[PDB]
């Protein structure tokens, strides 16, 4: 109802719907106080049904994941019938779009993108999580052409799922993510899937078999990294630690993947704390302690959006 939007519309101006993926809608919106554009995931609690616990799973995970290549959660607002998630806006489109418009990426272009994927996923695993749904549709570009991983509903698409997922057997989520990243690496450099079939049963068999075509344009180093990631035996898959400084990964770079987060939880920006304090009528030390609770209310949304507004070189001012 209109009651479900009262608190929301005190903080954001709604623009057009930019996507109806899954069972939720995502709208473009503008944070009134800072002017920064955000994405708002709208969910109807009476409609989510049994997919509703997975929404709590994604929120709890997003509250615990803060990293330059993970879509940032700014604000969680729950009403009587709606759950609102205010997220980092990614106008650059999906990695799916980038691949399909450049029928395939070169090895150099692939390394630029893949190193960001390895960065996000390695950080996810360092926090005790596994994504379990890695796919080009879940990686978006911002306005700086930097990748952002989205959709933590599981902590999946069949062509990216590891064979042990297909059989329904037990599995470690981290090893399942490495397989999907191997499928990602193949798609990035070939433009098509390594295992594909119009019939699901035939795709089941092709995945579990593990054999795939190796196009002629793949470098020898690309091939061996692929077979190091696309191992049917999950215990023979390359680990994440070995991926961070893998020879292929480091070609043209000569430094391992910077997987650790730079967006902190501890340190606060004094310019942002100052601008916030002179806008809520309370002393600065109280404003500093309130921000540090990280409730993902309007306060933390305003802080991190003002933080991002500052990084863009815009004046660190409110409204
Ligand atoms: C079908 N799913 C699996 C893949 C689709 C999902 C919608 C995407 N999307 C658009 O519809 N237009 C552009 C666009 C721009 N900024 C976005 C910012 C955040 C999110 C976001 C973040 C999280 Cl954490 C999350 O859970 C969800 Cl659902 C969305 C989506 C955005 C977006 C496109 C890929």
């Amino acid at each position: 109802g209109s009651k479900d939007y009262d608190e929301l519309l005190k903080y954001y101006e709604l623009h057009e719907t930019i996507g109806t993926g899954g069972f939720a809608k995502v709208k473009l919106a503008c944070h009134i106080l800072t002017g920064e554009m955000v994405a708002i995931k709208i969910m109807d609690k009476n409609t989510l049904g049994s997919d509703l616990p997975r929404i709590k799973t994604e929120i709890e995970a997003l509250k615990n994941l803060r990293h330059q290549h993970i879509c940032q959660l700014y604000h969680v607002l729950e009403t009587a019938n709606k759950i609102f998630m205010v997220l980092e806006y990614c106008p650059g489109g999906e990695l799916f779009d980038y691949i399909i418009s450049q029928d395939r990426l070169s090895e150099e272009e692939t390394r630029v993108v893949f190193r960001q994927i390895v960065s996000a996923v390695a950080y996810v695993h360092s926090q005790g999580y596994a994504h379990r749904d890695l796919k080009p549709e879940n990686l978006l570009f911002d306005e700086y052409h930097k990748l952002k991983l989205i959709d933590f509903g599981l902590c999946g698409s069949l062509a990216y799922a590891a064979p042990e997922l297909i059989q329904g057997k037990s599995y470690l989520g981290s090893e399942a993510d490495v397989w999907s990243m191997g499928i990602l690496l193949y798609v990035l450099m070939c433009g098509f899937l390594p295992f594909d079939d119009d019939n699901v049963m035939a795709l089941y068999k092709k995945i579990m078999r593990g054999k795939y075509d190796v196009p002629k344009w793949l470098s020898p180093s690309s091939i061996l990294l692929l077979q190091q990631m696309l191992q049917v035996d999950p215990k023979k898959r390359i680990s994440m630690k070995n991926l961070l400084n893998h020879p292929w990964i480091m070609q043209d770079y000569n430094y391992p993947v910077e997987w650790q987060s730079k967006n902190p939880f501890i340190h606060l920006d004094d310019d942002c704390v100052t601008e916030l304090s002179v806008h809520h009528r309370n002393n600065r030390q109280t404003m500093e302690d309130l921000i540090s609770l990280w409730q993902y209310d309007h306060l933390t949304a305003t802080y991190l959006l003002l933080l991002a507004k500052k990084a863009r070189g815009k004046p660190v001012r409110l409204r």
